[PDB]
């Protein structure tokens, strides 16, 4: 009989699974790069380093809208299509199969679902109907809320993104303009926030014999004509989650520690701190909703910050007045039912970035003496070794008699260190010709830093204003 050779030709087929569903990213040497670059405003140091990101995972994320070989029970062929999730549809004569549905307020008397030929439509119109009768006795009497998980990453590299979102995240990651190039300058910090709203999950209890989803004319021939072998065998799709998803973009010009806390406290809907509202003022989101609206489409958005409170509560409420569309679902391979875990790793390379305001050095003298300055200061830089270079620097007038009223100011850049400033002033006392009036070395390079001389001679006074909000 055919459906006892199928059975047995699936039984029989011995593969290694982890191999079978294992990944390798993009191999880049190891690697650690400090660069300064000088902004209009700011010094910015810039460190590189290799990295590598790997993840274990069953769970597959739903790029797609209107995928039709992605329903519950589905046939599907392990692959190098299914790793990058593009996954081959073995549709052949199916065997009646059955579902159970999984929502809020649902005795297990109509949760059970009996679909006589399993395919997308069949399985869609039996969920679509049972969700139908679901809507007139729960859905609007009681309020239904959807089930969220959320999950964050620093944009790095698109090979990195794939790794965290899966393999075929750059159908979204192409439609939320992402800025490698601006990360890497240093220039702008970019996280991808992914929001899952699950509305329902319709899974497949275990399936007893591999042969059990074919129906009695389905031959081992004809598996066999469509490459199935223990070289390329056979997973079923055992559960499937239906809801709303949100990629979110947050890419801010901002170079601070605080970066994180400031996109954290948003998603979060918390009322921002006076460091953050500078952050977020200087934040452009970007956004690709995966459809918990009608219809099955993506929808890719720009705006501000502020959108993002309305972006994860406009789809939280499952009423079901439109059922939500697969956001992921999990395969159990057919020979055993044993879940089929996804193993995929890339290097990549991490940029982090440190910040230095420039800032400027106001000279005022108001004294009735002739005064020298000393002002001296190093340049950082860094060479193409990424070691740190110190490159003196001396302010121009340094030593020549300058006389009241003069003012200056000397623009002082990120880079500059070991700040050293020395003022003297004539007495005129041939015993005592000089008079230090000033004297600090490694000044913090401070917004605004004004040091005002003032008195006589004898009585030579001095003071040093700070402004550095």
């Amino acid at each position: 009989m055919a459906n006892k050779a199928v059975n047995d030709f699936i039984l029989a087929m011995n593969y290694d699974k982890k191999k079978l569903l294992t990944h390798q990213g993009e191999s880049i040497e190891n690697r650690f790069i400090k660069e300064g670059n000088q902004l209009p405003d700011e010094f910015v140091v810039i460190e590189r380093k290799k990295r590598s990101l790997s993840t274990n995972t069953s769970d597959i994320s739903v790029t797609a809208t209107n995928d039709s070989r992605l329903y519950p029970g589905a046939l599907l062929v392990v692959d190098e299509t299914l790793l990058e999730n593009n996954p081959t549809l073995l549709a052949v004569d199916r065997a009646p199969m059955t579902y159970s549905i999984d929502l809020p307020g649902l005795a297990s008397s109509d949760s059970f679902l009996q679909v006589e030929d399993p395919s997308n439509s069949s399985v869609r119109g039996a969920v679509n109907d049972l969700l139908a009768k679901w809507h007139q006795d729960y859905g609007q009497v009681n309020n239904v809320p959807a089930r969220m998980q959320h999950e964050k990453i620093t944009a790095h590299s698109m090979e990195q993104l794939k790794v965290k979102f899966g393999s075929d995240f750059e159908k979204i990651g192409n439609s939320l303009d992402i800025d490698f190039n601006s990360v890497h300058s240093g220039e702008k910090q970019i996280q991808i926030v992914n929001f899952k709203q699950i509305y329902y999950t319709v899974s497949v209890d275990a399936v007893k014999n591999p042969g059990d989803v074919f129906q009695d004319t389905v031959t081992v021939e004809d598996l066999r004509q469509r490459g199935i072998s223990a070289e390329r065998p056979l997973v079923y799709i055992s559960s499937v989650a239906y809801g709303r998803q949100v990629y979110l973009k947050l890419e801010t010009t901002s170079k601070s520690d605080e970066v994180e806390a400031a996109f954290e406290s948003l998603i979060k809907g918390v009322a921002p701190q006076t460091e953050w509202k500078q952050i977020l003022d200087n934040t452009e989101v970007k956004a690709v909703i995966l459809g918990g609206d009608p219809s099955s489409g993506a929808r890719v958005v720009t705006g501000k910050v502020d959108m993002v409170e309305d972006l994860i509560q406009e789809g939280s409420r499952f009423t079901a007045d439109h059922p939500g569309l697969p956001i992921s679902y999990t395969t159990s391979f057919l020979r055993d039912n044993v879940v089929a875990t996804f193993q995929n790793s890339t290097d990549y390379v991490e940029t982090k970035v440190t910040a230095y305001r420039n800032g400027d050095l106001l000279l005022d003298h108001s004294g009735a003496y002739v005064a020298q300055y000393y002002i001296t200061w190093d340049e950082l830089s860094y060479d193409h070794q990424g070691k740190e270079v110190l490159t003196p620097k001396a302010w121009d007038r340094n030593g020549q008699d300058l006389t009241a009223h003069f003012t200056t100011s000397i623009p002082l850049k990120g880079n500059v260190r070991n700040l050293s400033v020395k003022i003297r002033e004539c007495t005129g006392l041939a015993w005592e010709w000089w008079r230090t009036v000033y004297e600090k070395t490694d000044l913090p390079l401070v917004r605004k830093r004004t040091i005002s001389i003032w008195g006589t001679t004898l009585y030579p006074q001095v003071e040093d204003k700070v402004e550095n909000d």
